[PDB]
C-alpha cells in the first residue's frame, strides 16, 4: 500500500535510531563485506607510467540488521542514489589508485538494493587508473602480471572484512579484447592483510595475468631484422674479386640494423637492466659488423698478396670464402636454436 | 492565471504526493522510454586509443500519469534546470563512456517539457568519449563500425524499457563533416539487452560506419611509394656496361622505400595481426631489392665472363636485360590487379 | 537611505511576487536579448583538432518589468554573484562549445547591473574551445573563416529572440595579436535560426576571418627549396665530360628535397584531398629527378658514342647541355608565373 | 574572556546591520586596496603557447570601518577560511589568466586578519597561467618583458582603486631559479586602467623581465656549428691534386650543417620573421656550400687546363688555394665581429 | 550504552562550547602537532618540469582537551569523514605543492581517532605534485636530492608548531620500486622555518636521495659509442696504401656517434652548463674525426711522397702507422681513467 521510499524513509530515519555513521553489528562480530567486479573495458596499459586503465562494476554485499524489514510484501527495495548518503556504506578504497572517478551521467551509476533480511546489494560504476609494476626482462614474451587490491581505510580487521565471493568473484565482459595482450581466465585470488601502526586494515586482491601479442614486434622489428643478416650474406653471394659491390652493400646493412635498432626502443621505459630485444639488436649489428670484418680481411689478403705469387694470392682468398657461406648460417641458426628455446620455456 | 512555474510547485510537490524516486506506473507494466540523439559534432576518432568523441542532444520521452495536468489552458509546461532534480527520471548510462561530462555555460544546458496527458520531453546535451574496438585487416580500405549503446543502471527489464523512436532515431547536423571518414547514412538500430548475476537490463544501440578517405593515404604513401618502383627502372634503362650509375641509384631506392616504409607506421596502434598498408610496403620493397639483385646478377657475370670470349659475354648480360626490360612490369601490374580487387570487393 | 543590496531583496524576493524561473512578458511578446563580445585572448589555432581557443566577455542584455524600481534615486543598483541565482537569465550556450568553463579566481567573474526602467546588463567572462572546420586547399595562402554561435537552449523563437547590438556588436582587445595569423577587421554577423523536431530556437553568429602569416613557410620551406633548385642547376654548370660531381651533387638535391618534403607535413591534420604545400614540394622533387636524369642521359651518350667518332661523341653531349642551360630555366619561372598568380587571385 | 570568533559573529552578523554585499565607504570615497604579491615558484615559460605558469601569495589590504571594533583586547583578530564569504571582498582578477585555480589542500589555503581600526589582510595562494606575448627577434640572446595585470571586475574606478605597496610590491622567494631564464630584480610598476563601454576599471601590473640562459644555445648549436666550419677549411688543407678527399669532406659538412639546422627549430613557434638563430643557421650553410663551390671551380680547372701546358695548369689552381687559405678566415672572422656586437648592444 | 557518534555530537557540539575555528590551549603554549608520512606511490621524476608526484598517508597528531571525555568506557571514538569539518584541524599545506589532490573514491579517504585524553590522530590520503629543483652537473651519476616541505598557512610560530615523531617519521611501503631511481634509507629530517612580512611560520622537511639506475644510459649510449671508437680503429687495422676503405669507414664513425649524440639529448631540460653525457659525446666525436684526420695526413704524405723516392714514400706513411696503432688507446684509456674516477668520487 504505503509506497517504498516512503517506507524506508521511516525504516532508516530518525525514527527508529538508525545511524548511517555506525556499522552494523556495533560492539560484536565484524562485518563481512563480500565482492566481486565487473570488468566493462580494460586497457590503455601504458608502460612508461607503469599503469592501465579499467571500468568496472563493483559489486559489494553485506547485512545490516537494522535494515531486515518484515512486513512489507516485497523481497527488494531498492534506493536511488540521491538518498545514497543515508545508510552505511564501507569505506573501501583501492591501494593503488593512482587516480580514479566514478560516473554521473544522466545520473549516478550507483545501484542499491535491499532484501528481506538485510542483505544490502551495492554496485557502483569505477573509471581506475591502477600502478602496476613491469617486469621487463625478457620483453616482447613477457607475462605481466597486473593487480589490483581493495582496501578498508578506517575499519580494522576486528570491525570489517573482505571477501571474494565464491560464485565468480572477478567477471569479464564478453568481448572484451585488447590492442596488445591476452586476459588469461585465471585470475589468482588472495589477500593482502595490511599492518600499519595506526592499526591492521583488511585486504583483498585479484591478479590478471597479461600475455602479449608478439605478433606485432614480430612484423615490425623481427622479420626485417632477419633478413638484412640474409642481405648480409647474399652480398656475400659475390664475385671473385673485391668490388664496391662488397663494400656499399656491406654498410647498407649497417644503415638499416642501426635504425632498426633506432626505432625498436621507441616507447619503452628507461629499465637498468637489459631486455630481450636488446639481444636480439645486438646480435643483428654484430652479424652485420662481421660482413665488412670479412671485407677488410680480404682486402688485407688482396692489398698483400708471375704464376707462384697468384697461386699464394687465390689460396687465402677462397679458404676464407667457402668457410663463410658455412659458418655465417652456422652461428646464426645456432643462435636461434639457443635464443628462441630460453623465450619458450619461461 | 496563475504562473505556470507556481502551478507546478502544488502539482509535484509534498502535496499531491508526488515523490521523485518512484518511477511512474509503479507495481505497474514497464516504463516505456523512447530515445533519440542528435549529433552536433563528431570525430577526433583516435586509433591509439581506439575511441571518438561524439557531442550529442540526448532526448528522452516518458509518461508519468502523475504530472498530467487537466486544467491548465496550455499544452506544455516547461521546466527550467534549477527545479530538475524534483522528479523521476531514467537513469541513462552508456555502456561504454570513457568518461563523459555535461555541457553548463551560461545555464545547465538541459530542457524539459510536460504536456498535459503527462508526455514528458527531456533533451540534455553531452560530450561522450566512446570506445569502439577498430579492425585494422585491410587499414586504408576499412569500414570501421563504431557504436554507442544505452542502458539503464537501476532498474530492471520489468520496470524500465528503453525504444528508438520511429520518427528519425538518430539525426545528424547539417554541415557535419569529418576529417578523415564519411558517416554512412545507413544506421543499425538494435538491441544489446544485458545480462548480470544482479538482473537483466534494458539496452538499445546505434551503430555508425565509417568509411575512410583513402585519398590522404594514397597521396602520401602509394603515389611516392609507387613512383620509386618506377624509380628502380629507369635506372635498369641504363648504359651498356655496369657502372655506377647502376650502384647509386639502387640503394636511392633503397633508403626511399624504407624512409616510406618507416614513416607508414607513424600513428598506429600495434595490432599483433599484418594490414593492407604493410604488404603494399613489402612489395615496394621486394621490388627495390630486386632492382640491386639484378645488378649483382650482372657483377656475377661482368666478372666472370678475344673474339669468342667475348661474345659470351654478352651472350647472358642481354638475356638478363631484355627481359627485366618486360618482367618488372609484368609481376608488378599482376600485383596490383591482385591488390586492388580484393580491397575493392570487401 | 536604504541600502541597494537590502533594497532590491525586496524587490526581487518572494514578496512581490518575483519568480526567477519564469522569463520577462510572459504570455506577451518574446524576450529581446541583445548581445556583444569583447574577446581578450584569442588563438591556440590547432587544426589536428581543429578548433581554437578564445576568451571573451560576454555581454547580453534585456528588459525585465518586474525590476522596473521607481522610487530609488540612483540609475543602476548593480549586484554581486552571491545573488545572481535569484533573478532570470536567458539560457545562452554555444553551438560548437567542444568544453568551456567559467573563472571563478578571487571571485566570480560576473557582472550584473539593473537600470531603472528594468534594462538589465550582464557581462560573464567564459574561455571557450570553439570548433570550426578547416579549409585546407590552398594551405600557406588560405583565409580561415572561423565561427562562433550562441543559441538558447530551452525558449523557442516565440519566447526569446538574440540580436547582436548595432553599436560595436564585436569589440577585440587592443593588443591582440596571433601568433600565425591576422583577424581581419570586417566581422561578418548574420543568424543561424535552428530548426528540431522540439521547435526552432534562435541563434546568432559572428564570423572571424583568419589570413595566415606566410612568411613563416616562406622562410622554413620555400627558399631553401628555391636554393636547391639552384643547386641542382649549378651543378649541371659542371666540366666538360660525366664526373663524380655529377653524381654526388645530384643526389645530394634529392636527400634535401626529400627532407624538406619529409618535414613539411608535420604538423597537419590527414586532409584527402591535395594542399598547394604538396604541389610546390612535388615539383621541387621533379626537377630535382630531372637532374638525374640528365646525367643518365648522358650517360646514355658517354657510355655510346678516330677523329670521326669523336665527332659524334660531342655531336649530342653539347645539343643537350646548351639546352638545359636554358630550358631549366624556363620551366622553371613559367612555373612560379603560373603557381603563385592563382594564390594572389583566390 | 568571549572568544573571537564568538566575538566576531555579533560584529559582522545580522546584528549590526553588516551587509557583505556592499562595499565600504559606500557613496564615499573609492575603496584604496593595495596589494603585493610573493612568487613562490615560477616558471614552465612555454613559448609554443606563449604563456607562463607562476605561483603567487596574493596579499591584499584595505579598510573597512564597519568592522573597526574597539573593546576587544586584542590587535589581529584572525578568521578561518569557513567564515571568509561573509565580509566584503575585492573582486579582483587577473586580465591575462588564462585559467588558474586555488589551493584546497588540508584547508582552503586563505589567510585573513583584522586589525582594531578595520585594517584588513587578506592573503590566498593562487596558481596562475599567465599569457605574454614573446617577441622572438634576437631568439638566443631576448630580454622577455612577461607582465602580469590586476584588475577589477565590477567596481569602476570611482568605487575601488588598486595600488601597490610601497613596501616591496613584489617579493621573490628566497631560491627561485629558472631553468632557462634570469629574473632580473628591477620590476616595473605602473597602470593600466581600462576602458571600456560599461565604464573605466581600475589596473595595476608588474612587469618581469626575463634574460635568457645563452650557454645551453652555445653548447648544443653555436659550439657545433662553429667547428664545422673549421671541418669546411681543414679538409681545404688537402693534397696537391683533387680527390674524393675534397669529395666526400665537403658532403659531410652539408649533412651535419642542416642536421643542426634541423634540430635548430625544434620547439619554437611559428614567428613570421626571420630570428638571430637562422641567421647563424644562413651563414653556417652559406660558408658550407662554398666549400663544394671551391672543388667545383677546381673541377671547372682540372678538367680543362707538354711543359706549357702543366704550366698553365697549375697557374689557376693555386692563385684559388693560397685565396681561400686567407679569404675563408676573413668574411669568417668579419661575420662574427658584425654578428655578436649586435646582439650585444640590444 | 549510548552510541559513540551519538556521544560525540554533544562532545563537540554547540552545547560544551566547543568551537571548531579555535585552536586548542587557546591564549596559552602553542599546538604541538607531530607528523609522518607514509609513501603509498612515488615517481614519475620529470626532469623537463623538474617535479615528481607522490601519493601519501598524512598523519598528524596533536591533543584538543576540549575533546578529552573521560566517562565513556572506551579507547578510541573514531568519526566518520562526514563529520570531520566539525572539529579544530591544522592548517598544513605543502609549499611546494605545483597541485595536489584529495582521494574521493567510495568516500573520502580521510580517517579520524580520538583517545581519552583527547589525543587526536588524523590520516588522509594526498596525491602531490611536488617541485624540486635538478641538478645535472654529472648527469647519469648524479644524486638527486628531491624534498618536501609542510608548513602552516594561518597560525604563526607561537600558535602551532610542527615536529616529526620520532618512531619513523617516513615509512616507505614495501615492494616501492622506482623506474629510473633508488630511494636511500637515510632521510634528512630538518626545519626550514619561514619569516615573511606577516609573520614566522612553522616548517618541518624532509629530504629524499634519489641515486639514478646509471644501466639504462650504459646500455643505450656508452657501451655503443665504446665499440665506434673500437670501429674507427680496426678501420686504422688496414691495408698497406690509402683506400677506399679508410674513407668510407672513417664517415661511417662520424654518422653513428653523432647519430648517438643527437639521441642522447633527447628528454633533457635546457640546462645553460655542461653536463656528464656531454663530455662523453664530445670524445666520442674527438676520436673520430681523429680517424679522418689521420687519413687526410695519409692523403698529405701518399700524394705528396725509382729506387730512392719509394724509400722515402714509405718513410712517414708507416711512421704515422705504428704509432697510432698504440697512440689511439694510450690516450683513449688514459681518459677512461680520468672520466670514470671523477664520477665515482663524487
Ligand atoms: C564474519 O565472518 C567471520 C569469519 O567467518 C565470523 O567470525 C567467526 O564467527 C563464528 C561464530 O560467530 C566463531 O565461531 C565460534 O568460535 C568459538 C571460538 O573458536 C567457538 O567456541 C564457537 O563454538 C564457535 O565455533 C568464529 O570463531 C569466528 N571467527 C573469527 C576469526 O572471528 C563472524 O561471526 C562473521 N560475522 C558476521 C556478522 O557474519
Ligand atoms: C510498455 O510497452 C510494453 C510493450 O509494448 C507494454 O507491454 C504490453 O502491454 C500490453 C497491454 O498493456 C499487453 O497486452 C496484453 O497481453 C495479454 C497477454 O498476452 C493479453 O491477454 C491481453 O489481451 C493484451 O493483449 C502485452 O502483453 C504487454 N507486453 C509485454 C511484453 O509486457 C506495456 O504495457 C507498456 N507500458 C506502458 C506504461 O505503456
Ligand atoms: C521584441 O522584438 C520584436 C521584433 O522587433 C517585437 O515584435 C514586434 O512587435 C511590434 C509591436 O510590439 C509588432 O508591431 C505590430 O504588428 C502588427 C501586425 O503587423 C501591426 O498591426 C501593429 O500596428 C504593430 O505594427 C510586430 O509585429 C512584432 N514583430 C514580430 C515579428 O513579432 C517585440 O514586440 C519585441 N518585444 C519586446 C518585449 O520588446
Ligand atoms: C583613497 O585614495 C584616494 C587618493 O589618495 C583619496 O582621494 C582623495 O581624498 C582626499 C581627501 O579625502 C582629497 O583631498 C581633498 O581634495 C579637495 C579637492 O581637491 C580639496 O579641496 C581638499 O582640501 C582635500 O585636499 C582628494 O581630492 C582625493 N583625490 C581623488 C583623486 O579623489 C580617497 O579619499 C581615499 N579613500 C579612502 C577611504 O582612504
Ligand atoms: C609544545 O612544545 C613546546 C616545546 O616543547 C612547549 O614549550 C615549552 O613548555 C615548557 C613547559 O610548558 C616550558 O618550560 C618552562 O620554561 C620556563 C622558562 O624557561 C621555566 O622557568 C620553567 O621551569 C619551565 O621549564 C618551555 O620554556 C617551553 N618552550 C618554549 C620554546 O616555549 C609547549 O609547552 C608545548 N605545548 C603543549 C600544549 O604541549
Amino acid at each position: 500500500p504505503m509506497p517504498p521510499s516512503e517506507f524506508l524513509d521511516k525504516l532508516m530515519g530518525k525514527v527508529s535510531g538508525y545511524d548511517a555513521r555506525i556499522r552494523p553489528n556495533f560492539k560484536g562480530p565484524p562485518v563481512n563485506v563480500t565482492c566481486n567486479i565487473f570488468i566493462n573495458s580494460f586497457g590503455s596499459i601504458a608502460e612508461t607510467t607503469m599503469d592501465y586503465r579499467v571500468n568496472i562494476f563493483l559489486r559489494q554485499q553485506w547485512n545490516d540488521p537494522r535494515l531486515a524489514y518484515s512486513e512489507y510484501p516485497d523481497d527488494s527495495l531498492d534506493l536511488d542514489p540521491s538518498m545514497l548518503d543515508s545508510i552505511w556504506k564501507p569505506d573501501l578504497f583501492f591501494a593503488n589508485e593512482k587516480g580514479a572517478n566514478f560516473h554521473e551521467v544522466t545520473t549516478d551509476n550507483k545501484l542499491l538494493r535491499i532484501s528481506k533480511n538485510g542483505n544490502v546489494l551495492y554496485s557502483i560504476r569505477i573509471t581506475l587508473v591502477l600502478a602496476c609494476p613491469m617486469d621487463l626482462k625478457n620483453f616482447p614474451m613477457d607475462v605481466q602480471t597486473c593487480i589490483m587490491q581493495l582496501e578498508s581505510f578506517g575499519y580494522t580487521m576486528n570491525d570489517l572484512i573482505f571477501e571474494w565471493d565464491e560464485k565468480g568473484a572477478v567477471q569479464v565482459a564478453d568481448g572484451l579484447t585488447l590492442p596488445q595482450f591476452i586476459l588469461k581466465e585465471e585470475k589468482d585470488l588472495r589477500y593482502c592483510t595490511k599492518h600499519y601502526n595506526t592499526g591492521k586494515f583488511t585486504c583483498i586482491e585479484a591478479r590478471f595475468h597479461l600475455e602479449r601479442q608478439m605478433g606485432y614486434y614480430l612484423i615490425q622489428m623481427y622479420i626485417p631484422s632477419l633478413l638484412i643478416v640474409i642481405l648480409s650474406w647474399v652480398s656475400f653471394w659475390i664475385n671473385m674479386d673485391a668490388a664496391p659491390a662488397r663494400v656499399g652493400l656491406g654498410i647498407t646493412t649497417v644503415l638499416t640494423m642501426t635504425t632498426q635498432s633506432s626505432g625498436s626502443r621507441a616507447s619503452l621505459p628507461k629499465v637498468s637492466y637489459v631486455k630481450a630485444i636488446d639481444i636480439w639488436m645486438a646480435v643483428c649489428l654484430l652479424f652485420v659488423f662481421s660482413a665488412l670484418l670479412e671485407y677488410a680481411a680480404v682486402n688485407f689478403i688482396a692489398r698483400q698478396h708471375v704464376e707462384e705469387m697468384r697461386k699464394l694470392f687465390i689460396s687465402r682468398a677462397k679458404r676464407i670464402d667457402t668457410v663463410s657461406r658455412v659458418a655465417f648460417p652456422l652461428v646464426f641458426l645456432i643462435f636461434n636454436i639457443f635464443y628462441w628455446i630460453t623465450y619458450k620455456i619461461i
